[PDB]
């Protein structure tokens, strides 16, 4: 059906819009703390602490596979990155501090991006 192609033309363009957004959110992590998944060889207890791990490269895998059906799904992953970090790491730490900085600066990019989804459909 041509009605599936029109949906795909919309999901293609969401992926194209979220691709841009992800870049801006990851330009807010120049220390690249959140780039890669937390190592299981280097933090073997990790999954005892954190049950849904998340990182930018993982979010990018899903993204290029057209695995985000809407913006809300994409925001959920972003918050997993931040919130996982802020429970796993204590408050006087470089890792926690980076999560907070990324949350504060992400709120501006996401506030615009919610409008470009609503506006452009």
């Amino acid at each position: 059906s041509m009605e599936q192609v029109a949906m795909e033309l919309r999901l293609t363009e969401l992926t194209r819009l979220l691709r841009s957004v992800l870049d801006q959110l990851q330009d807010k992590d120049p220390a690249r703390i959140f780039a890669q998944p937390v190592s299981l060889k280097e933090v073997p207890d990790y999954l005892d602490h954190i049950k849904h791990p998340m990182d930018f490269a993982t979010m990018r895998k899903r993204l290029e596979a057209q695995g985000y059906k809407n913006l809300h799904e994409f925001e959920e992953d972003f918050d997993l990155i931040i919130d996982n970090c802020m429970k796993y790491n204590a408050r006087d730490t470089v890792f926690y501090r980076a999560a907070v900085r990324l949350r504060d600066q992400g709120g501006v990019v996401l506030r615009q991006a919610r409008r470009e989804v609503d506006s452009i459909g």
